[PDB]
């Protein structure tokens, strides 16, 4: 047993191994993709109505496995029990949302050619490789599965090597779904693996969501292949508060933006910009409300945080705080790694946070605020386009009028105005810059893998 | 003066040499970011009705001059002056269309979200660094540059190094139009200079129009640059002709869809299948119809084939046509360089063309058509999907049902039935497989480069 032979489990509120499960071999990557072309083959040809009731019918065995999969999400990757349960609950409703609405955003579109004799079907492009991350082991998968698969495509998944038992139960949910072992698949790949399968002429395209390293070492492969990717990267979201906000929402929704899932959220509030004449009452507000925020084993539903999944991560996120406070900035809460078994880091603020210190410019994934001083609205501004990611962005004040200008030039992918950021099936998800490209959820989702065909008749 | 240090026109027509540009330099290169930068930081904040207006202007300074713009093309590259002045008046007529049409379909999305919470805008992206090739020196950047500055981007052309004539006037177009600086630029970079901006964060963006091996050395750079591209690359269309054909309409499309600008089309109808007991007939009258056109001087109007662009290219098309034909096609029209100072290859016609043959599985980027029988319609619609290429299709066959079928099994983006393939403002232009992935024109190519942004208001 070797990470350069087995995917490993462990659970990091104990540090006890939980599984390994070997590479997939070359004969397991050939049969895969042997199976995902004789699988796409077939489903390509059904019905959308037929598949949005298959939809219906994943939708049904992901609740009858609900818990089982809620606690193997928990026990693989530490999140507390009742995130887990909210994260299949919504993986679960996606089904039924795409089963309703999705076969409409398919139909054949009208043009404007004369006598109605050019239409644009929206066809599938093959089996879709999905390379996917840790921190939701469930809803990154749906969110990609779900539409793709409702577009005629097949779907053959990678999942991170730390939660392959969550794959297994996921595959085991398809499978008691009816969905064809080639219409939704999964391999154990090593890099390598996925390598020669996005050379292999039955991958049709890629979809990564994942780190930005991972994001540029994938991308450059698609391309070199000539296949189309989607890359859903790292995110450093800023949080503005400005002095007229609704001060008491802008901190729930704070404490709740960057703590959520242990602050290992891509779209986490993770850069609060407070300008400076509320920046006292924010800063001690939120450092109070952090601080109530229970700890421990995410199995207790008392515990608001679990432990960090990884425990190397948790090494690289202390190392980031410990730069940031050799910098100058000021430690408020927090930021020391629990003694013991588990891969435990309390709640942290750093205030004082200039743009050039590590907290500032790197993802911070785990519970690190970092608290930043702008003196005005159009410095809040700057502050938060200043990153080389631009995925999300919230922004608290009660001038709507203004609000919406920053919007318009707020360099991302979403701006929620006094709210919860969150993404949701019925809005795009995704952002720019180092975040990537390319839109998932809605009809951008359905759309980024398929054929768009012009069909004309009767050009004479 | 050498290909090594510099681009160089050359007149395909008499082989003399029409000018020298030394690549750009690295202040060269660094000024264009700049401007491009400083450019796009004040087109994105205006109004899309005022860049409405300014795509009109373009189109009034295209026309004004238009015989110009089409005698350089002619003169570079070797077009037929009334298929130049074609180009020249479909491209202004694409400023206008956009003009018209573009606005409403950036406007605000709504979506399913309660009370109004929710909407999609389409923003500006950047800079869109934009490599292009000769065939159309004019509309392929017309194509892309029009949609992508009305949406408030800005464009960067790296044009094709034996058309820097036409992307010298080009330029002086959009300076007659008012265009701001850094709006619309370009630079006669080296390849190298094209890997340097890629990489530069002032690009947002790539776009690529040309061969298959461009586009996977363009698109891993830009993967590994974390930058969207969209690739538009070879094609090696089938043209399928079934048993109940119009057999006269078919021979008129398979004429004009091969020898359009001698060949040197993206779209082209390169493979003729054609069912087995209308085969016969259909290859005595198009070999009749190939052979009747006429080939000179491409500033006189009788001439429907001119010389080939390069004289290289010519080296290689005829390379291909030997190999073809050593490998057992039969050779039925032409097949053999011209002699003389022009750059001149004649129509042709291979036959006995099999899939195993070099005209069958390569791109034939001249006027050189190959002719293959089906067997039956099964036949017809495996051997055009035997490719490696997937840009465009055409079927000719009275049976609607049959073609509206095998429409849906082609693997293309776009199929013609009963019909001249041609690119069109009003529908989707783009390929599969490694004819590469996205889409140009109507809608799709406003949307490609744009950053799709989700506004979300009181998400509580
Ligand atoms: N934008 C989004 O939608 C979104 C959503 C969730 C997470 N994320 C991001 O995910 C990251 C954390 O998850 P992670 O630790 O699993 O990131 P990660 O990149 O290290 O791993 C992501 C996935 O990519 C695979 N992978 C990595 N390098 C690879 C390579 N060279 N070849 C093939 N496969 C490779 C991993 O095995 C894993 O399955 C964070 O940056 C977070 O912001 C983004
Ligand atoms: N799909 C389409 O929309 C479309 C339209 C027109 C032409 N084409 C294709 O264009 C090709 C012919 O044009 P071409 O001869 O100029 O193709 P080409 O690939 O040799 O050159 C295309 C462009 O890419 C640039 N380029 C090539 N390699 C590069 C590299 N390594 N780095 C940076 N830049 C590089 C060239 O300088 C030129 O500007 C044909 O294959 C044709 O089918 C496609």
């Amino acid at each position: 047993i070797t990470p350069a032979t087995h995917a490993i489990s462990i659970n990091p509120a104990t540090g006890e191994q939980l599984s390994v499960l070997p590479w997939a071999g070359a004969d397991d990557i050939e049969n895969a993709l042997q199976l995902a072309a004789a699988g796409f083959r077939d489903w390509r040809e059904t019905n959308i109505d037929y598949r949005a009731e298959k939809l219906r019918d994943i939708g049904k065995a992901l609740r009858a496995r609900s818990e089982e999969m809620a606690q193997m999400i928990t026990r693989e990757m530490g999140k507390p029990i009742n995130q887990a349960r909210a994260e299949v609950a919504k993986s679960a409703n996606l089904c039924d949302w795409y089963a309703e609405h999705g076969p409409a955003m398919l139909k054949a579109e009208p043009t404007l050619v004369e006598n109605q004799q050019a239409v644009i079907e929206y066809r599938p492009l093959g089996t879709i490789l999905a390379i996917m991350p840790w921190n939701f082991p469930l809803w990154q998968v749906m969110r990609g599965a779900v539409p793709i698969i409702l577009a005629g495509n097949g779907y053959l998944l990678k999942h991170a090597p730390n939660v392959m038992g969550c794959a297994q139960l996921i595959a085991q949910v398809f499978k008691d779904a009816g969905i064809p072992q080639g219409v939704y698949g999964w391999l154990n790949a090593d890099n390598d693996g996925v390598s020669q399968m996005i050379k292999d002429s039955r991958i049709a395209a890629v979809t990564v969501t994942g780190s930005v390293r991972a994001g540029a070492a994938i991308g450059a492969q698609a391309g070199a292949a000539l296949k189309k990717c989607v890359l859903e990267l790292g995110g450093s979201d800023p949080f503005i508060v400005l002095n007229d906000a609704d001060l008491e929402l802008a901190v729930k929704a704070a404490v709740a933006g960057r703590y959520r899932n242990t602050g290992q959220v891509c779209a986490a509030a993770k850069r609060f910009i407070i300008e400076e004449g509320i920046a006292s009452a924010f800063t001690e507000r939120f450092v109070a409300a952090a601080a109530a925020l229970k700890m421990g084993d995410p199995r207790d539903e008392e515990n608001a945080l679990g432990p960090m999944a990884r425990f190397d991560l948790r090494d690289e996120l202390h190392h980031q705080v410990e730069k940031t406070l050799a910098q100058g900035a000021r430690l408020l809460l927090g930021g020391e790694k629990m003694a013991g078994a588990g891969n435990y880091y309390p709640p942290t603020v750093l205030a004082n946070v200039t743009p050039e210190m590590t907290a500032f410019r790197e993802e911070m994934f785990g519970p690190v605020a970092a608290i930043t001083i702008a003196k005005d609205a159009e410095h809040a501004l700057e502050l938060a386009n200043d990153s080389e990611f631009g995925l999300s962005a919230t922004i608290f004040t009660t001038d709507e009028t203004q609000a919406r200008q920053m919007a318009a030039r707020l360099e991302c992918g979403g701006v929620f105005i006094n709210g919860y950021c969150a993404s949701d099936a019925r809005v795009a998800f995704g952002g720019v810059k180092k975040s990537g490209f390319g839109r998932e959820l809605s009809h951008f989702g359905l759309h980024e893998f398929c054929n768009i065909q012009t069909v004309w008749k009767d050009r004479i």
